[PDB]
């Protein structure tokens, strides 16, 4: 195998973890933030999944080292990380404690661990750039580039000794699972997420959706995606803003490297246009977060904290925009 894989004594440590009690109804709502329980994070996975799917989902100790051999393999950059991966899925866990008869054990499984994985060894640069520079990885995943290469990642950590969480379904339902997998780790490129946002409100608003069926089933799972990798505009104002502060710390970072390269950066990348964040955070926001939370409250209303959430946030960049804002640490 091509990837990191665990110690003993970091996947025995889950196995023994035990989260603290009173913790355990703040992670049932949607704008818990995991930011302050670091030590706590792989702990905080394991719970969720056995809140979704039950203890005997998975085999404890091969759960155990898939966490910890995925946790390994996120690298140390300031958004894309492990942080990042576990925020993702408790978004998805909250989403599904709303709705979880809306969807099957299988699904639930498998959404849950697409959400920990759909970043996996991230570099720290965007399709865009890796595109841009024909990088070889844009060589072999024309579109959705990084995408695809986390779902291969996932694959391969399943292939660990030990690792294979899904070993112990039927043949059918582990090529099931991994469909929906790679599906919803696809669904995470902003780049597919317009296309599939408008085709769903033509769904919704001519009444044809169907849950039922599984090509507008398929649509719902990324859309949630979409709103699972992008809820840290869903927490608490503090919270969105020291969030977003990594997001650009890690878009100045590719736009550095391009300026080496003698391609100018976009604004959004580049370090000495931070004045222009506060405006770029509106034009985000109104382009493509504001529109996948209503989207995703139309069709499943118990979404909705997400959408007021948003809407909180939004609200703040307009206050920094005028010139309002208290203090920001
Ligand atoms: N590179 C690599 N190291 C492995 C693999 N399997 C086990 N190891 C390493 O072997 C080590 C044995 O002791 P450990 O502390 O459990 O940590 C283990 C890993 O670091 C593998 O497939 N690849
Ligand atoms: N490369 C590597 N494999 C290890 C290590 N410890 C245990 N292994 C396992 O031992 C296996 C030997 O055959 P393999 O196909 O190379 O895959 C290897 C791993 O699954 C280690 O430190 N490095
Ligand atoms: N592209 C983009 N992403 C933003 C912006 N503000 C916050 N984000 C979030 O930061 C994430 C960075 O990686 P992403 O996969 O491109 O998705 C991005 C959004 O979820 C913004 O202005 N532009
Ligand atoms: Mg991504």
């Amino acid at each position: 195998s091509h990837m990191s894989i665990c110690t003993s004594e970091e996947w025995q440590g889950l196995m023994q973890f035990t989260l603290p009690v009173r913790l355990c109804k703040e992670i049932e709502l949607f704008h818990f933030d995991i930011g302050p329980f670091e030590n706590m994070w792989p702990g905080i996975f394991v719970y969720m999944v056995h809140r979704s799917c039950g203890t005997s989902c998975f085999e404890l100790e091969k759960l155990c080292r898939f966490i910890m051999s995925v946790k390994k393999n996120y690298r140390r950059v300031p958004y894309h990380n492990w942080k990042h991966a576990v925020t993702v899925a408790h978004c998805m866990y909250a989403i599904l404690q709303n709705n979880h008869t809306l969807f099957t054990d299988l699904e639930r499984k498998g959404l849950l661990i697409a959400c920990l994985c759909h970043d996996l060894d991230h570099r720290g640069f965007s399709n865009s750039y890796l595109q841009k520079f024909d990088h070889p990885l844009a060589a072999l995943y024309s579109t959705s580039t990084m995408e695809q290469h986390h779902f291969s990642q996932t694959v391969s950590i399943l292939q660990l000794e030990g690792h294979n969480i899904f070993s112990t379904l039927s043949s059918s339902e582990y090529e099931q699972v991994l469909e929906i997998i790679r599906k919803a780790i696809i669904a995470t490129d902003l780049a597919l997420y317009f296309g599939n946002r408008k085709q769903l409100e033509e769904m919704y608003q001519t009444g044809s959706l169907n849950l039922n069926n599984q090509s507008h089933r398929d649509r719902v799972i990324g859309l949630m995606m979409t709103a699972c990798a992008l809820c840290s505009v869903t927490k608490l104002w503090p919270v969105t803003k020291l969030t977003a502060n990594d997001i650009y710390a890690e878009f100045w970072a590719e736009g550095d490297e391009m300026k080496k390269l003698g391609i100018q950066p976009i604004p959004m990348m580049d370090r000495d246009k931070k004045d222009e964040v506060p405006q770029g955070q509106l034009g985000f926001y109104n382009a493509v977060a504001i529109p996948c939370y209503t989207t995703l409250t139309q069709i499943l209303p118990p979404t909705e904290p997400l959408l007021k959430a948003c809407r909180d946030n939004l609200s703040q960049w307009e206050k920094v925009i005028r010139g309002e804002e208290t203090a920001t640490w």
